[PDB]
Order: C-alpha cells, then structure tokens, then sequence
C-alpha cells in the first residue's frame, strides 16, 4: 500500500509520458538524482520502476523469465513484426568477409572526395550487412535503397505513445503500417522474380515449405525477415555512426587507430582474419562510444511477482526498467563519466569488466547480448575498410551531432554531415 518514491513533474495528461517522448534521458537521470537506485515515473496508466546502480542492476539482470518478463514489456513491436511473429563461431569469418564486401560495395561510387550523411550511409549499409549475413547474399543482392527507406519508417513507428495504444491515428503509426505493407510488396516482387528468373538462401528455404499449397505468404515471410533483422539494425547503424563521430572528435584516438590498422594489416591477412582478432585502440574507442551512446537507453520488463530491492517493494505487473544511458555514466563507477576516455578499458583499468552490473551497453547476466561478438566484429570490419581507404572530417560543429530520442528506437539525428577524401 506504500507508494514507491515518484520522480518530480509528470503533471501532463499521461503523467511522465510526454517528457519520456521528448527527453527520456533527462527524465531517467532525474529519477536517479532525486530518488537514488529505485524510483518511479508514470507512463500513462503504467508505473515504471527504474532501477540503477550496481545492486539494483544485478537484481534486474540476474532475474529469470519467471521473475521479470521481457517480451510482455514490448507490446508495441506487434504491428512491426506482424500477427504471426509470436515473440556461430564457424560462420563468423565468413560474415566478416561478407561485411567487408558490403562496405566496399557501399563506397564503390565515392570517388576521390565527397560528403555523406552518417544516418543515410550507416542505415543503408547495415541493411545490406544484416540481410546478407542473416538471410543470404542472394537475398541482399535483390535489395536496394527502397528496403532501407521502408525499414527506417518501421523503426520510426515506435513512439512511446504506443504504450497508450499502438494504433492511435497518428502519422508515425500510419507510416509504420504503410512501411510494413511496402516491405511485404518488395518481398513479394522478389519471390515473383525468383519464379521467373531462376545457390540458395533462407528465402528459398521458406518458399519451399508446403502447407501442397505453399505454407508461407509474402506477409509471413516478411515478418520473419523484419524480426530477424531488427535487433542488430538500428543498434549497429547508430554505433557505427557514433564510432566515426568520436574518432573525428578525438583526433589522437583516430591517429592511433590509423597507425594500428596500418601495422596490423601489414601481415597481409584479410579483414576476415583481422576483424576476429584484437584491434586494441579501435576496440577501446568502440567500448567508450558504447558507454557514452548506448543505442538501447532503457530496457523494459514486466514483474511476474513480488520482489524487494533496497527495501522497496516491486509488485507483479509493475513495469521494471534498467538504463544503460544512466548506468553507464554513474560517476562512482566511471571516473569522469562524461569524458571520452578509451584508456579506461586498457588492462590497468578494465572499467567494463570491473563494473559488471553498470557497464551495460550490451546488457548483463541472463540477458547479455547474444549479438555482441557479431556487432563488435562488424565495427572492426567496417572501420578496417573505411579508415584505410578514406580520411574523414566533420562538416558541421562537433557538438552538433546528436541522437533523436523521440522514439523507443533511438536514431542519429540529421544533419550528420561528414566529408571524406581518399587516403594517400
Ligand atoms: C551494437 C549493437 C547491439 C547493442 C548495443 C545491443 C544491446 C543489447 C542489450 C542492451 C541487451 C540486453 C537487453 C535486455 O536486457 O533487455 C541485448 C540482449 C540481446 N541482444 Fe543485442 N544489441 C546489439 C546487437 C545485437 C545483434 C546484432 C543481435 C542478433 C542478431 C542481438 C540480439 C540480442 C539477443 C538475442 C539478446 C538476449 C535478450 C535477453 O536474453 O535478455 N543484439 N542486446
Ligand atoms: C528495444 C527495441 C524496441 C527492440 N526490442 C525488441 O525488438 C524486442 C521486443 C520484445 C523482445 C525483446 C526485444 C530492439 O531492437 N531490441 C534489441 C536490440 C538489440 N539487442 C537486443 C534487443
């Protein structure tokens, strides 16, 4: 009957929802600043118990699906995956080679010098890497920029208003729904193309299954492919963007990465060899970029039961959340937490390893990211190519690069303009 501590503000119609839709990171920080390790905010009719700090995070991440339910906290993903999506080491070398090929293909028309937008570039690139690795090169080769454009609209369909109702007549939801129909149409044209113009991939596997009448429709197959690509797409896309931004903002780090790439590749081995082995300075830049710009800024659960955390009672049906955005910057755990300090991961400090429950850009415990090794390899492969072929400079003030946090799916904001010039 005791109310949990509640953060200030949230006097709008849906409580803190409006703030969560505009500045979720400031809201979550205020929870911690006012209340400490366990505090709440109101998301429309739902209480969110926001945990932070080592002890509370440990509870969150060590909880089994019996205690804290992940999938129930994401009902808004239903219109994205669709009705019927009811939610290896031996391959990695091949995937690194695939990634190298996709990056070379993306920069093939760059020429001597030019300008890119990082969101446009990395969003499209990572559609190709994800589709090629997860579904097949044959399928990627039947994709072009339209698939990326549509997939982006789908991701933009995750306004937190979806916690009120995911089918409200707002434009972002209408565009989410239309984008999904557009993706189904692309997949149907691909299926038809294969009939008329017959080396196999997962799409071939799915087409072959019989109910015989074919078992799966374009709609069903498309939902499967959307779901397969979702976790790794915006996360990898944003991380690649922020990696390049932070290298440009910190030229000393950029210079060290260049030297090391040039030294490492001097053994004559491929990207598929080196992307699976240490590239130390780049890896520490990546760790720091993830600490500062975690693409998942909040992680949601529904409590299945009663638990106590620091003498605060969580009850069944409470939404319960952790936040990499906030936890990754706890100043007692990460000295100078707003500063970009790749040295914090060198053997002497290992701040990622020592702070097991608060360095959480890839989660922790029971829910440690199963895609982390792939995502890390993919950054290594991408930058092994980009940084050896081209030099990059910022085309706008360094502090003006920023994320759009208005949707549950975080995206780099535009402009994110960067110039390149061939390395001599
Ligand atoms: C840089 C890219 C990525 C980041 C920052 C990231 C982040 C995370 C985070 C924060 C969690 C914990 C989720 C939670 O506790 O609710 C997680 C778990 C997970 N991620 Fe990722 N992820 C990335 C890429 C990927 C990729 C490429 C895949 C696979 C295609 C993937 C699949 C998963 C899976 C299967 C889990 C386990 C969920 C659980 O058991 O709790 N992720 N990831
Ligand atoms: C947070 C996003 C809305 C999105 N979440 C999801 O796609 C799932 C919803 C239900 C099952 C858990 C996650 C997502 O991209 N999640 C992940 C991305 C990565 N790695 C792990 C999860």
């Amino acid at each position: 009957a005791v109310a949990l501590p509640r953060v200030s503000g949230g006097h709008d119609e849906h409580g803190h929802l409006e703030e969560f839709r505009t500045d979720p990171i400031g809201l979550m920080q205020r929870v911690r600043d006012e209340l400490g390790d366990v505090g709440t905010f109101q998301l429309a009719g739902k209480q969110v118990v926001l945990l932070s700090g080592s002890h509370a995070n440990e509870f969150f991440f060590r909880a089994g699906d019996d205690d804290l339910d992940q999938a129930k906290a994401y009902p808004f993903m239903t219109p994205i995956f669709g009705e019927a999506v009811v939610f290896r080491g031996e391959q990695m070398k091949g995937h690194a080679a695939t990634i190298e090929d996709q990056v070379r293909r993306m920069i093939a028309d760059w020429g001597e010098a030019g300008e890119i937008d990082l969101l446009d570039f990395f969003a499209e690139l990572t559609i190709y890497t994800s589709s090629a690795c997860l579904i097949g090169k044959k399928f990627r080769d039947q994709l072009d920029g339209r698939f990326a454009k549509l997939y982006h609209e789908l991701e933009r369909g995750t306004d937190p208003l979806a916690y009120v109702d995911p089918y409200l007549p707002i434009e972002s939801f209408r565009r989410r729904d239309e984008a999904r129909n557009g993706l189904v149409a692309l997949v149907a044209d691909i299926m038809n193309g294969r009939i008329a113009n017959p080396d196999r991939d997962m799409l071939d596997v799915l087409i072959a299954v019989k109910a015989g009448t074919p078992r799966f429709s374009a709609d069903e197959i498309t939902g499967m492919f959307i779901s397969m690509m979702f976790a790794g797409h915006h996360t990898s896309s944003g991380t690649a963007s922020w990696t390049l931004i932070e290298l440009m903002r910190h030229r000393d780090a950029y210079a060290a990465v260049i030297d090391e790439l040039d030294e490492l590749y001097g053994d004559g081995r491929s990207v598929s060899f080196h992307a699976l082995r240490q590239i130390p300075q780049l890896e520490n830049v990546l760790k720091e970029t993830l600490r500062l710009h975690p693409p998942l800024i909040i992680l949601m659960r529904v409590a299945k039961g009663e638990f106590e955390v620091q003498g605060h009672r969580i009850h069944e049906g409470d939404l319960v959340a952790a936040s990499p955005a906030i936890s990754n910057r706890i100043p007692e755990d990460f000295p100078d937490p707003h500063d970009f300090v790749p040295a914090r991961y060198e053997q002497p400090r290992q701040e990622d390893l020592l702070n097991r429950w608060t360095w959480i850009p890839f989660g922790a415990g029971r829910h440690r990211c199963v895609g982390a090794a792939f995502a890390i390899m993919q950054i290594k492969a991408i930058f092994s190519v980009l940084l050896r072929e081209y030099e990059f400079e910022m085309a706008q003030p360094p502090e003006s690069y920023r994320n759009d946090h208005s949707k549950m799916v975080v995206q780099l904001a535009q402009p994110a303009a960067v110039r390149y010039r061939r390395r001599t």
